[PDB]
C-alpha cells in the first residue's frame, strides 16, 4: 500500500553518503525494489501531488518515436527543453530505441510492436523485453538513458512489467517513472486483451538528494489517500492512443511539494 | 543466509503453473542479494560444477564466439548449441568484448566500466549489456542474464545482474557464482572491496521435471560458504583458471541434472 515511501524512508533512514555528478551530496542504496499491484489502484503518488499531464504526454511522446521536443511543445510540455539541439533534437533517446533500433541490416526494430505481438501469439514467452540501453548510440543521446530496460511477463491472463531503472532520483524523478511505467502497462494489457497485474521497480543507485530531505520528511508524515482509478478509451492500436483517450478518475493527493 | 534455498522455496509453493516443452512453476521479478564479505556465494546444497563456471566466464572475458576453448579445457556446457564449425554468434563475450557501433568501432564495455570504477567510482552509469536487440537473431540462443551494474559505496564495489529467464535449479547456482567471481575481479582490478552482488530476475521458473531434485536440495542443512582467493594480475583479461581457488568449500554431493 506504500511500496514508494516505503523505499523512500528505508533509503532516509539506512543510506550511505556518496558524493555526486552534479555536486550536491546524496544518501543511497543500491539494487532496490518496489512491486505495485496494479488491480488494487494507479500509482500516481497521493501523499504528494504528481502532474500526471507531463507523464501521459512524455509517454505518447516515446511512443511516436519521436527525438524532436516539437510534438511536446505543441502540448506545453517542456520538460526536455533544457536538453535540446536549435533544431529541437535530442539523439536517439528513448522512444527513438523502443521504436526504431537500428539493426545491422540497415533496417529498424520496432520493440513496442514486437512485444505486442509476443503478448497476443506467445504470452508465456520471457524474451518479452524492450531495451533503450543502445551502446552503440549512447554517445550521441543528448543523456545516457535512465529507465533502460523493462520486461512483461503473462501469468493467469494478467500482464505484469519490470522495469530496471540505473539511476533514480528517489524524491523529484522516480515519481514520474511509477505513473509513466504503470500508464505503458494499461496501454500494452488493453492492447493485448489482456488485464493488468504486477508494476516492480527495480532500481540501481536509488538516492535522496542532499537538499531534498526536509521534502522527504514532510512526505513520509502524510497519510496517504486511496489510489486513483485509470481507464483507457477504446483503441485499436496503441499508437493511436491520444491524451484525450485517459482518464485519472478520484486522484485525491496531498498538495505539491515545490523541491529547491 | 540463504537467498538462493529461499527463492526456490518460494517458487516452488506459490509459483503459477504454466507452459514452454516442460511446464513450470513461475515468479516474475524475484530479487537475491548476497553479501560477498562474508563469504563466495558458491551453493553448499549441493555440488556445484565451479569448473565450468570458472572457464565460462574467463571465455566470456575473451570475447570468444567460438566453443574451442572450453573443449580445450574441458568444459561441455555450451556443445548442445554450437555450429559444426562450433560457432554461437555474438553472444554474451561478444557483446561485452565488442559491441559493434554505427560507427565501424567496436565497444569494449567492460574496460569502459572498469575504467569509469578507477576513474569515476561515483558514476551511476557503469553498465554491461549484452541485450543487442539487433544482433539477437544471429546468437545460438537470446542472453539470460542480459545485463549488469556496478555500483561503489565507501570503497565497495557491488554488482546487480538482470537476468530475464531463470531456470533455478540448474542455471541460477552458475550465475550467481560466475557474477559474484566477475565482481571479485573487478573489484581487484579496481582496488575496491567487494560488496554486494544483487540478482535480479525476471521470469523465476522451476521446471515440473526438477521438483524431486529440487525437494532433495532443500532438506539439506546448508554449510557455511567457501572463500575465494583470486592470485595478483594486472588486468582482469590475465586471469587464468589457476588464478582462482575456491578454498573451503565442503558442499553436500551433486545432484544430477535428470534427463
Ligand atoms: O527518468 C529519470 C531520469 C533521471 N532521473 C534522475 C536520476 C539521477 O539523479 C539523475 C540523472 O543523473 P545520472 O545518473 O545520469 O548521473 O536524474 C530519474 O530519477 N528518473
Ligand atoms: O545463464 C542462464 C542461461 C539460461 N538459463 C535458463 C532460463 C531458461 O529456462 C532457459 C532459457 O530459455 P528461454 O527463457 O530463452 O526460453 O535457460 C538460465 O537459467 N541461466
Amino acid at each position: 500500500m506504500t511500496p514508494y515511501e516505503d523505499l523512500l524512508r528505508f533509503v532516509l533512514e539506512t543510506g550511505t553518503p556518496k558524493s555526486d555528478r552534479t555536486g550536491t551530496g546524496t544518501r543511497s542504496l543500491f539494487g532496490q525494489q518496489m512491486r505495485y499491484d496494479l488491480s488494487a489502484g494507479f500509482p500516481l503518488l497521493t501523499t504528494k501531488k504528481v502532474h500526471f499531464k507531463s507523464v501521459a504526454y512524455e509517454l505518447l511522446w516515446f511512443l511516436r518515436g519521436d527525438s524532436n521536443i516539437g510534438w511536446l511543445h505543441e502540448h506545453g510540455v517542456t520538460i526536455w527543453d533544457e536538453w535540446a539541439s536549435d533544431t529541437g533534437e535530442l539523439g536517439p533517446i528513448y522512444g527513438v530505441q523502443w521504436r526504431s533500433w537500428p539493426a545491422p541490416s540497415g533496417e529498424h526494430i520496432d520493440q513496442i510492436s514486437a512485444a505486442l505481438d509476443l503478448l497476443r501469439t506467445d504470452p508465456d514467452s520471457r524474451r518479452i523485453i524492450v531495451s533503450a540501453w543502445n551502446v552503440g548510440e549512447i554517445e550521441r543521446m543528448a543523456l545516457p538513458p535512465c529507465h533502460a530496460f523493462f520486461q512483461f511477463y503473462v501469468a493467469d491472463g494478467r500482464l505484469s512489467c519490470q522495469l530496471y531503472q540505473r539511476s533514480a532520483d528517489l524524491f523529484l524523478g522516480v515519481p514520474f517513472n511509477i505513473a509513466s511505467y504503470a500508464l505503458l502497462t494499461h496501454m500494452m494489457a488493453a492492447q493485448a486483451g489482456l488485464s493488468v497485474g504486477e508494476f516492480i521497480w527495480t532500481g540501481g543507485d536509488c538516492h535522496i538528494y542532499d537538499n531534498h530531505v526536509e521534502q522527504v520528511r514532510l512526505q513520509l508524515s502524510r497519510e496517504p489517500r486511496p489510489y486513483p482509478k485509470l481507464l483507457l478509451a477504446d483503441r485499436d492500436s496503441i499508437f493511436e492512443y491520444t491524451y484525450e483517450d485517459i482518464v485519472v478518475k478520484n486522484y485525491d493527493p496531498h498538495p505539491a511539494i515545490k523541491a529547491p
